[PDB]
C-alpha cells in the first residue's frame, strides 16, 4: 500500500534524448527513427524571440548550420523542415534506440511524465497534469526546452508532450509532437493570458478513492448528492462540472470501494465547504488533482511496463 | 524555474531488474556483473514468513531451485549465498547492461529514487526520504519486493536500498545491497515498532531557500533566532536538532539568496508555531522535508547525467 505521485520509467525516453545547436542556441531533441524533433525557437537568438519571423529565420538556415549530438555521436542533418511551431531534422541513421511510439494530443486533465534535459542529457522525471488551462506546473530551466512529456502502455511510449516556453508568470507552455501548442500559447517572448485555470474534479474524486483504498476514510460523510447540486458547489470553488462521462470513468473505482460516486461528491463538497480542518488526505493538506482515475487504478493494481 | 519532488532518470537500472522465482514466490532482483541480488525471504512461503529460520530454509534449495528470468531472457543460477538478508545468486551471464555502481548505505534523512517493479517489470519512479527512524513512505504493493532505491552521479549508481517488507502500520522497510537493515526491522512477519518518527529540519530549510529562489517569499519575515532558541521550538514541534554541520550544508543556498542560515529558521520558526494561516509554499499547504540540501542545488542548477 501507500500511494506516491509516480512517474513512468524513464529508460526508454533517454535513449531517445539528443542535442541541437543551431548558431548561438542549444536545447533538446527527440530522435525518433531518422528524424529529430525540437522546438522551432532554436533557430532564434534573445533578440529574436521578441518578435520572430520563423519562415525567414529559418531561410537563412542550411541542412549543415544544424548540430545534432546524441551523446557523443554526431548525427549528420540531411534535411529540415518546420511543422507548425516543431522544427523535424531529417539524419542519416535511425535511432536504435527508437521504441514503439505514438504522438497523441492529450485532452485537459491527463496527466504525463516530463523527462527534464538539459544539453540533451536527463536530470529528473517527475509527473504532471495538464492544467484545464493548457499550462502545466513544471520543472524547467533555460536550457530544458525540447524536453518531452509521455505516457507508457506496456511497450509503447505515447510522447505528448513538448516542452517551449516558460510564460512570465512562472508556469510552462508547450506543444504537441506536431508542434501545435496547447492553448493559446505562441513562442514569442511576449505577455500572454493563460486564461482562469480550474481544478480537475474527477481527479480529485479518484484520489479520495485512492485515500479510502489506503485507509484515509476521515472525510466520509452522512450525506449524499446529485450531479447539478455538486456542480453548484463546484462553481463556487472554480472546479470543472462533473458529467456523467467523469461518473462512468470512476465506476471501477466506485465498484471496488462500495462508494458510490455521488456519496464521494457529498464527501468532496463538505471538504470545499468546511476545509480540511488541519487535517491531511494522502499526506497532503491540500485537495489533489494531479492523479487521474486510470493512474489511481494502475497504482492500486500494480500495472507494469516494459 | 519551478520546483517539482525529482526522481533520477532511472534507464541506468531499468536495465538490471531482473525476475526471482523460488518455489511458489516470485518477487524482483538486481542483476549486476554475474550476480543477482534479491531479498532471502524469497525462499519463504506465506506460512514460512512467520517465524523463518532463513539457514534451514536455504539448506533446502539448490542452485537449480532459483529461476531467474531478464525479460525473456533465463540465466543459468551457479552459485548461491546469503549475505545478511539478502540472497546473492551467481549466474553464468554478466549483465551486458550493468551500469557504473556502487553500494551506499544512506543516512536517515537522505534522499533516493525509488524504482517500483513487479515480476521484474518497472512500473514507475519517485522520489523519497530515508525517515529519521528508517522507514520509508513508499508505494509498494504485493511483489514489490526487491524493487531499489538509488541516486545517480553523472555515469555512476549508487545503489542504498532494497525493499524487503510491508510493515502492518503500512510504512516500509529494506535493506542497503549488503543486506543489512535500515532501522531495527527484521524480515519477520511480525509486529514491530518503528519508532518515534522526527521531521527533517535541514530539508525543510533547503525548501524554504528553494521556495525563495522561485518567488515564493511570503514566509520571509522580521525576525532571526538563536541556534538554541530554534532547538527549542525544534524538539516541541518534533523536528530534529539543526546543527552546525546542518547550517554549514546550507551555506550555498545562503549565499545564493542573501538569506542567513538563522534568518531562515526565523522564518520556519513562526511557521511552526502560527502554521500557514491558509496559503501555501511551492504548491504545498504542509512543511516539506523530502529535498536535501543538494537535491535543491541540483534542480535550481540543473545537473544532468
Amino acid at each position: 500500500s501507500g500511494f506516491r505521485k509516480m512517474a513512468f520509467p524513464s529508460g526508454k525516453v533517454e535513449g531517445c534524448m539528443v542535442q541541437v545547436t543551431c548558431g548561438t542556441t542549444t536545447l533538446n531533441g527527440l530522435w525518433l527513427d531518422d528524424v529529430v524533433y525540437c522546438p522551432r525557437h532554436v533557430i532564434c537568438t534573445s533578440e529574436d524571440m521578441l518578435n520572430p519571423n520563423y519562415e525567414d529565420l529559418l531561410i537563412r538556415k542550411s541542412n549543415h548550420n544544424f548540430l545534432v549530438q546524441a551523446g557523443n555521436v554526431q548525427l549528420r542533418v540531411i534535411g529540415h523542415s518546420m511543422q507548425n511551431c516543431v522544427l523535424k531534422l531529417k539524419v542519416d541513421t535511425a535511432n536504435p534506440k527508437t521504441p514503439k511510439y505514438k504522438f497523441v494530443r492529450i485532452q485537459p486533465g491527463q496527466t504525463f511524465s516530463v523527462l527534464a534535459c538539459y544539453n540533451g542529457s536527463p536530470s529528473g522525471v517527475y509527473q504532471c497534469a495538464m492544467r484545464p488551462n493548457f499550462t502545466i506546473k513544471g520543472s524547467f530551466l533555460n536550457g530544458s526546452c525540447g524536453s518531452v512529456g509521455f505516457n507508457i502502455d506496456y511497450d509503447c511510449v505515447s510522447f505528448c508532450y513538448m516542452h517551449h516556453m516558460e510564460l512570465p508568470t512562472g508556469v510552462h507552455a508547450g506543444t504537441d509532437l506536431e508542434g501545435n501548442f496547447y492553448g493559446p500559447f505562441v513562442d514569442r517572448q511576449t505577455a500572454q493570458a493563460a486564461g482562469t485555470d480550474t481544478t480537475i474534479t474527477v481527479n480529485v474524486l479518484a484520489w479520495l478513492y485512492a485515500a479510502v483504498i489506503n485507509g484515509d476514510r476521515w472525510f466520509l460523510n452522512r450525506f449524499t448528492t446529485t450531479l447539478n447540486d455538486f456542480n453548484l458547489v463546484a462553481m463556487k470553488y472554480n472546479y470543472e462540472p462533473l458529467t456523467q462521462d467523469h461518473v462512468d470513468i470512476l465506476g471501477p473505482l466506485s465498484a471496488q470501494t462500495g462508494i458510490a460516486v455521488l456519496d464521494m461528491c457529498a464527501s468532496l463538497k463538505e471538504l470545499l465547504q468546511n476545509g480540511m480542518n488541519g487535517r491531511t488526505i494522502l499526506g497532503s493538506a491540500l485537495l489533489e488533482d494531479e492523479f487521474t482515475p486510470f493512474d489511481v487504478v494502475r497504482q492500486c493494481s500494480g500495472v507494469t511496463f516494459q
